């Protein structure tokens, strides 16, 4: 029945938005990366190592985002032109996917690349956060939902977009903020472009339904929302551990997570749950 009619509004935002997600069209061809080899080869093997692992978790986000979350969470909605934008950000996933990738083929040999899918592949805790994140997605695979369960697939999008990443963009921010990588890092800075105004976008979408819950649903969704926030926190400071002992970043990238994981609850219109904290400054230089 309805056409995407763009000469009537449906809200205030979409097309502003819209424009900004075309007027940020990028591909990987635009971004050489082959002058980072010169820099690669000066890391420590731990380095190389935490660098592969993180680019692997963060394609395996982006592959969840583009395949499960956009698909799942636009399907449903009855604002075409709001639907419109989350389709063109689920392609964008895509072309972060495959940014990687092209950043792989010139650090890694093949049989290296296998090993870092391989290891994203079997891994428990990779595992387990994007079945969280991605269960709420597929909670949308039936005729009808509900608003509150579009909510929360609003919500786990938000967490992905504006929090789970971090604890991987945090060491391609903070190599490049010292002159390493630089290249790469150029491709993770239009990625966080993106993500930026992604976490915004379905956070003023999750607003708006919030606003049509009924009090006792209002509830209902905050309790899950916190619960969800520090399911997935507990698991981001295994994976931090895991990641980062062996360059000695842990409580490093611990502090990005928690500023990030703030600024999540807030594109949701929510208060921060963790103290106030300083960043990094060689990853705001990265930045
Ligand atoms: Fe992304």
């Amino acid at each position: 029945m309805r056409a995407v009619n763009w000469n009537k509004k449906e809200d205030d935002f979409s097309l502003m938005f819209w424009k900004q997600n075309i007027a940020q069209f990028w591909t990987e061809e635009e971004i050489a990366v082959s002058s980072d080899k010169n820099t690669w080869v000066q890391l420590s093997k731990e380095e190389q190592i935490a660098y592969k692992r993180v680019l692997g978790g963060l394609t395996l986000l982006d592959t969840k985002q583009g395949g499960e979350g956009m698909p799942l969470v636009l399907v449903h909605l009855e604002n075409l032109q709001a639907k419109s934008v989350l389709a063109f950000m689920g392609a964008m996933e895509e072309v972060h996917a495959k940014s990687y990738s092209h950043i792989f083929t010139t650090l890694a040999t093949e049989e290296e690349i296998d090993d870092i899918f391989d290891w994203v592949d079997n891994h428990p805790l990779l595992e387990k956060k994007a079945g969280i994140i991605t269960s709420y997605y597929r909670r949308l695979l039936k005729p009808e939902v509900t608003k509150k369960e579009l909510y929360m697939a609003m919500v786990a999008s938000v967490f992905l977009e504006s929090y789970l990443f971090y604890s991987g963009f945090f060491y391609p921010l903070y190599l490049a903020g010292q002159g390493k990588l630089t290249a790469s890092g150029e491709i993770i800075n239009l990625i966080i472009r993106d993500e930026s105004i992604h976490g915004v976008f379905v956070g003023i979408l999750a607003q708006q339904i919030f606003a049509e819950l009924s009090a006792e649903e209002q509830q209902e969704v905050q309790k899950e929302t916190q619960e969800l926030l520090m399911e997935l926190y507990e698991i981001e400071m295994a994976y931090t551990e895991e990641i980062y002992t062996s360059i000695g970043l842990v409580e490093d990238v611990n502090r990005f997570v928690r500023y990030n994981a703030n600024k999540g609850l807030m594109n949701l219109g929510l208060e921060p749950k963790f103290e106030e904290e300083e960043i990094n400054p060689i990853v705001l230089n990265g930045l």
